[PDB]
């Protein structure tokens, strides 16, 4: 139970040839790089090369056999350690110190953390003059990104086909695609090493350098990040693609949905958050039927899952948890209104309920789809807003059950004002608050949006499904103040809402 490291490797390559007699060998990679660095040596002390490519294996290009591995490790690990002891130098386990390498109880915990490109980190790479254009006057994407060309029989820079490495490089090597693991370590590190030789600004090479939280906290962050130009649409028409050999059950039920891609791109931290496997349509996997590709997660799940950041409702659902929205949204139950489904589910202008059943939207070119979506977006209703506050009692006197205390002097319009203020400019609120009275329903729930809401006592206090009057006031009042972090009147200060008799 020692210090947390990010450089731990469990050496157990021999286990694929059969059962190990001894524990796997814990190796601290960074502790070794710095020792070897200070010996005046480098990577080539432990990693061989082939055609320029450095091997990530220790002193070999292949694992040829169990006996060859053990020879390679014993000769080379111990050889160095032996030499260093011969000079009076800080060294590692010797010859006869079996258990010190084959250690069932290494005293070192893991601080290892995964690493990924931010909006910012991606741009630091794109904007780097040390990463020179390839296959274009300007663009340096081809220095890092590729696609297999079928016709080439080669990797090529596929213009506008860039994706996260995670799209193609997964947990294990599939076919000729190395694992994420291997791809990263091959591509990232070796470029960093190439650039460090030019003495320009570069990326990390030590394990901690990429994988330690403290190291990651230190990465220079750029905030002025332009749009990533991959030829993404500005507006998308998302369609109920039924699926190949999907039955009639699986045809489109709801109106289609124009999606503001441009807007959402600037509000997200990357593309991955949504395109979690692949940059493509969602419907390439999430048909209305569901595909193997998607583990049979259906279209509706992909778009409405209340607790996924991936889905429209799910991601929007974590937005309404911010203290600013939570006062109302921690209280109200969703209507699941036809009207509310209609915020996203919109009629497509040119083609009407007869060209649709037969595929008129489903066989549009992507450009055509952008126009039809562009058209839906710029034709949605204008953000309705609320009533004029002066049509609202400035102060309300909650007294109907006054007994142990005086009637409450509840600053109605003040509070409404502040709520609107706290929201201000938020595009979800502005769009999805579809009525002039929607905001009112934040407290005036289970009732049509209007200027003249019924009293609470028209439903509370007199079937045990709802609180009595006292409880309903206390729960609504105190609950919002909790959710919004309003210390203003404390829940504990009985007099601050209603004075003593
Ligand atoms: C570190 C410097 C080591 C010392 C000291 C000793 N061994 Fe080792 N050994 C080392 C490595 C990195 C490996 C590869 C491990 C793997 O699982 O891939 C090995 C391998 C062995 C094996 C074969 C694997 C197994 O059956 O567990 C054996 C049997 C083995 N080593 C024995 C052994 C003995 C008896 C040692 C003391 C004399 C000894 N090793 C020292 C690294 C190191
Ligand atoms: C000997 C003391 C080493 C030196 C010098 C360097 N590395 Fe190394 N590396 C070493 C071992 C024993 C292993 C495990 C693989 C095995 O065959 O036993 C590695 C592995 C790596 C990896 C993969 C890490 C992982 O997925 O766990 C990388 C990315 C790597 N090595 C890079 C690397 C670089 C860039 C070095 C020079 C600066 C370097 N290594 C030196 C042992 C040794
Ligand atoms: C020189 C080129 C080395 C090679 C090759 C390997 N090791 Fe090493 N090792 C080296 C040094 C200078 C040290 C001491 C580092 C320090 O700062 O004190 C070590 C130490 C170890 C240890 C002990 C780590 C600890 O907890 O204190 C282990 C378990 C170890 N070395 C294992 C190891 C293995 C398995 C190697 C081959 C894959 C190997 N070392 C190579 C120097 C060198
Ligand atoms: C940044 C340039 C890195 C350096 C330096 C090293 N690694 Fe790494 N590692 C890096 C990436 C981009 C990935 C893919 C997953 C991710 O975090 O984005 C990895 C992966 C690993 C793993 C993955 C194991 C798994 O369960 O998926 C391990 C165990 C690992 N890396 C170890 C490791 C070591 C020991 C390194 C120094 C020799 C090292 N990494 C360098 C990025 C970078
Ligand atoms: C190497 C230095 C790169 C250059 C030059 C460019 N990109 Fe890149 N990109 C790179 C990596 C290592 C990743 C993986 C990010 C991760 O953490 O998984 C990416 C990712 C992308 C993506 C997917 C976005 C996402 O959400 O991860 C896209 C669409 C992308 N890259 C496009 C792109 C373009 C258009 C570039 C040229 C201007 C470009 N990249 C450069 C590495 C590198
Ligand atoms: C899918 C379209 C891919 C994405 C996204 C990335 N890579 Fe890839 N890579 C892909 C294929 C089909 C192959 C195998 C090519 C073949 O020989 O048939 C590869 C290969 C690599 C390798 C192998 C070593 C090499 O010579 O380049 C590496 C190191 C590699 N890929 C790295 C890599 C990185 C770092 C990526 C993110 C920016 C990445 N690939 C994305 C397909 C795809
Ligand atoms: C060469 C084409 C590279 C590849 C492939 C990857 N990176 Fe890189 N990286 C490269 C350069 C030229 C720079 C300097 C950028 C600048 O600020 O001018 C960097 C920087 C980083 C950093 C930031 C380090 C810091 O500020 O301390 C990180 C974390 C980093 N690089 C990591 C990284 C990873 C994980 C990569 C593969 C997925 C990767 N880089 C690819 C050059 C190149
Ligand atoms: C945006 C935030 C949405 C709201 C609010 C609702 N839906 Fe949705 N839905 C959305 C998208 C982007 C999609 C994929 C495109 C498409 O039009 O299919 C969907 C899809 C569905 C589906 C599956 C397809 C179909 O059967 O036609 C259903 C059944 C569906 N939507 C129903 C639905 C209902 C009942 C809603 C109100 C409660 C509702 N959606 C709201 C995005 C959004
Ligand atoms: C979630 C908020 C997203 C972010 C961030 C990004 N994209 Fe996206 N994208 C998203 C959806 C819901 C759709 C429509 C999907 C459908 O099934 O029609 C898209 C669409 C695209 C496309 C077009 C795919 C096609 O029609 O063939 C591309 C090329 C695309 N998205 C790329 C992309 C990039 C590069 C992003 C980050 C820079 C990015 N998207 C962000 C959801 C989200
Ligand atoms: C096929 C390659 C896919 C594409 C294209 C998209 N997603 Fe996906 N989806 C896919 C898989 C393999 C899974 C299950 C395993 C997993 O990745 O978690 C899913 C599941 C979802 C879910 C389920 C909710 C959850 O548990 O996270 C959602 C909300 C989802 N997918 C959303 C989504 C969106 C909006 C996409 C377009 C940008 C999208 N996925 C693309 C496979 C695939
Ligand atoms: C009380 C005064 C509210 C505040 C503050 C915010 N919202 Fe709200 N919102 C309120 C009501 C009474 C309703 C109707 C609920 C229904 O299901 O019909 C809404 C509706 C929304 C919705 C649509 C449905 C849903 O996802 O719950 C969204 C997306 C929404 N509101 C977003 C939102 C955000 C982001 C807010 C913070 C800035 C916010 N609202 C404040 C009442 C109130
Ligand atoms: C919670 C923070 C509220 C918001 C937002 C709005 N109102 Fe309200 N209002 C609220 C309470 C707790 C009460 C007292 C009702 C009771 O039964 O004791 C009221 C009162 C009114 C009234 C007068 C009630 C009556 O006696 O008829 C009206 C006309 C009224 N509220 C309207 C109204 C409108 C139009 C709102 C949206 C702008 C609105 N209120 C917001 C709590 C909250
Ligand atoms: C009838 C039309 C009602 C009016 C006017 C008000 N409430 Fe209500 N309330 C009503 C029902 C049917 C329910 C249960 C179902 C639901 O939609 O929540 C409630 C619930 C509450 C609760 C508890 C919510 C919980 O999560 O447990 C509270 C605290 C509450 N109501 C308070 C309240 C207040 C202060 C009102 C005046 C503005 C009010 N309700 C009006 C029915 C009706
Ligand atoms: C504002 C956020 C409040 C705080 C803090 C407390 N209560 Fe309250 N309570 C509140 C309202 C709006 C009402 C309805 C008042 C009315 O006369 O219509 C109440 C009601 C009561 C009642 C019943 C009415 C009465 O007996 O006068 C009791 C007994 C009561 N409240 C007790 C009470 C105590 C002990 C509190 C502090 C611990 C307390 N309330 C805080 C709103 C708010």
């Amino acid at each position: 139970p020692g210090e947390k490291r990010a450089d731990l490797i469990e050496i157990g390559a021999m286990e694929r040839f059969g059962k190990l007699d001894l524990p796997k060998v814990a190796f601290r990679h960074d502790q070794h790089t710095t020792a070897v660095t200070g010996m005046g040596k480098d990577c080539a002390a432990c990693h061989k090369s082939k055609d320029g490519k450095m091997s990530l294996k220790f002193m070999r290009l292949d694992d040829n056999s169990a006996a060859e591995l053990k020879e390679i490790y014993h000769a080379n690990c111990i050889g160095c350690h032996t030499d260093l002891a011969k000079a009076g130098k800080k060294t590692g386990p010797q010859d006869g110190e079996c258990r010190s390498c084959h250690n069932p109880k290494p005293s070192a915990a893991s601080s290892w953390k995964e690493i990924g490109f931010d909006k910012s980190l991606h741009y630091r790479h794109v904007a780097s003059k040390a990463i020179k254009p390839v296959g274009d006057p300007q663009k340096n994407c081809g220095a890092c990104h590729h696609v297999y060309d079928e016709a080439s029989k080669k990797l090529v820079w596929g213009k506008n086909k860039e994706d996260s490495c995670r799209a193609c490089h997964g947990e294990k090597p599939v076919d000729k695609r190395p694992a994420l693991d291997t791809a990263a370590h091959t591509a990232c590190i070796s470029c960093h090493m190439d650039v460090a030789k030019t003495k320009a600004e570069t990326g990390p090479v030590n394990c901690a350098g990429c994988h330690a939280p403290e190291a990651q906290a230190k990465f220079k962050v750029v905030r002025e990040v332009p749009r990533l130009d991959r030829g993404q649409p500005d507006a998308a028409l998302i369609l109920p693609v039924p699926g190949k050999d999907a039955p009639r059950e699986m045809k489109g039920t709801m109106k289609p949905v124009a999606f503001d891609h441009k807007a959402h791109e600037a509000k997200a931290n990357d593309c991955r958050t949504c395109h979690h496997v692949r940059i493509d349509t969602c419907t390439a996997c999430h048909t209305v039927n569901g595909t193997a590709d998607s583990k049979f997660v259906q279209l509706e799940k992909a778009m409405h899952q209340p607790d996924s950041m991936r889905s429209c409702v799910g991601c929007h659902n974590t937005r309404v948890q911010q203290p600013t929205c939570a006062g109302c949204h921690g209280f109200i139950k969703p209507t699941k209104s036809d009207a509310q489904c209609g915020v996203c589910h919109v009629a497509a202008p040119g083609f009407d309920a007869k060209q649709v059943e037969a595929g008129a939207l489903l066989n549009l070119k992507a450009e055509q789809r952008s126009q039809v979506a562009a058209s839906m977006l710029s034709a949605r209703p204008q953000p309705k807003g609320t009533f004029d506050l002066n049509d609202i009692p400035e102060k309300v006197v909650i007294g109907s059950i006054a007994k142990e205390y005086q009637p409450s002097e509840f600053p109605h319009r003040k509070i409404v004002k502040t709520l609107i203020a706290g929201i201000g400019e938020d595009k979800l609120a502005a769009t999805f608050h579809i009525e002039k009275g929607t905001l009112c329903q934040g407290c005036h729930h289970n009732s049509p949006a209007s200027l003249t809401p019924p009293k609470c006592a028209s439903c509370h206090g007199k079937r045990g499904d709802r609180p009595g009057l006292k409880a309903a006031y206390h729960q609504q009042c105190m609950g919002c103040h909790d959710r919004m972090k309003i210390e203003k009147p404390a829940n504990t200060a009985c007099v601050d809402c209603h004075k003593e008799r």
